[PDB]
């Protein structure tokens, strides 16, 4: 029923539905991996909760919430990092009080880190929008495992792809600009699934305990009834 | 004019190449037929490239570093394409066509067979016609590596790979216009196309996890072939 809503109406419940952002567990001596997995753990549970208030994504079975989860859960926890480290040039705002440049990036994360402030600096040139922002995090949560339900899923999908053009709209573009914006944000998903996956080969060349989060630990912090 | 782009892309199209005749297919010999076949199309790529409006006014150097960045993606979309009317089946050449059993001889190849063959299901699905899969053909050239290349050269050259990636997507806006699809729907289809190329850009990435694996001789075109293909003298 969550197809109802109005362009407005799903742009305020996305908005709305942001999760806060985290500080770094470090006693203000300065380990650097230790300090990103700590903050990516913490940040995955108010994903949970968010994704939760994605208009349709409760409609899922709980085992195909967790599969959308499974395959997204980096690439929204880049989109993510990338967005609030928009107005800072040349560095990544991991958090307010982790703020790194490629510099102190520097075993096998430069190539990461140029990747990440490249689309940074992508979304400084196109003065991406939060209320655009908040679209394309959704899109990702969405489609990222899509490869009834399904069907659902891409209702969903195309509200999104509308609410997109509402906004654009709204913002004075013309109709050629639009489905040119449009692209051009969708295209922008192309090279965060590109980084999310060499992302995951870099994590994996760490060697530690696990990488991706376990069917039980996204179940779990879904919270079903 | 998208009706300029959209003739243009067609008759750029590359060829359909055959796997060997010999009068019985065998699954060791099977890695062997699909790399002799990847490397025949490698060549007709780099003409098609040549032949879609905008590449060739990059740099020699650009224009390599997009193939090298793309020419996995391409061969893929290519190998789905020509697949699209085959259920359950890769048409990696009209004597060729095999199936997920097939590709279990092969450690760790079933899983990207899936992807592929999910992907020509999902074509079906959409019922994608030729005018748009040349298009998202040519944005995957074009966009691939476009992330990943702070000269005053290059931002000119960004610039001008924008401007042809607007232009091709104006062009779908208009094939799917003179489809007679809505506004709405216009918009929703353009998403729905997109989308595909963030899975398609994963299987490629996966295909080259998977291609290393092999422990052959290489994997990617070296930036000296490429450009040696694409160098051409006059
Ligand atoms: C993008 C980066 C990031 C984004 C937001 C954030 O709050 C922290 C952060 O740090 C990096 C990161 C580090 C570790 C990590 O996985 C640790 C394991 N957890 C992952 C969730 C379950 C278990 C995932 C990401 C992470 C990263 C990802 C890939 C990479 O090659 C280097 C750093
Ligand atoms: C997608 C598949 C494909 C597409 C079109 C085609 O004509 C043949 C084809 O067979 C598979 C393939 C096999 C070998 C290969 O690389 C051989 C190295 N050359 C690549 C170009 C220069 C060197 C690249 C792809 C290839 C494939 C790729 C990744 C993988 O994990 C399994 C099969």
């Amino acid at each position: 029923l969550a197809l109802s809503l109005t362009a407005d109406q799903m742009v305020s419940a996305l908005l709305d539905a942001e999760p806060p952002i985290l500080y770094s567990e470090y006693d203000p001596p300065f380990s650097m991996m230790g300090l990103l997995t700590n903050l990516a753990d913490r940040e995955l549970v108010h994903m949970i909760n968010w994704a939760k208030r994605v208009p349709g994504f409760v409609d899922l079975t709980l085992h195909d919430q967790v599969h959308l989860l499974e395959s997204a859960w980096l690439e929204i926890l880049m989109i993510g990092l990338v967005w609030r480290s928009m107005e800072h040039p040349g560095k990544l705002l991991f958090a307010p009080n982790l703020l790194l440049d490629r510099n102190q990036g520097k075993e096998g994360m430069v190539e990461i880190f140029d990747m990440l402030l490249a689309t940074s600096s992508r979304f400084r040139m196109m003065n991406l929008q939060g209320e655009e922002f908040v679209c394309l995090k959704s899109i990702i949560l969405l489609n990222s495992g899509v490869y009834e339900e399904k069907d659902h899923i891409h209702r969903v999908l195309d509200k999104i792809t509308d609410t997109l053009i509402h906004l654009m709209a709204k913002a004075g573009l013309t109709l050629q600009q639009q489905h040119q914006r449009l692209a051009q944000l969708l295209l922008i998903l192309s090279h965060i699934r590109h980084m999310s996956n060499k992302g995951m080969e870099h994590l994996y060349s760490m060697k530690s305990k696990n990488v991706v989060p376990s069917y039980d630990l996204l179940l779990e912090m879904l919270d079903a009834h």
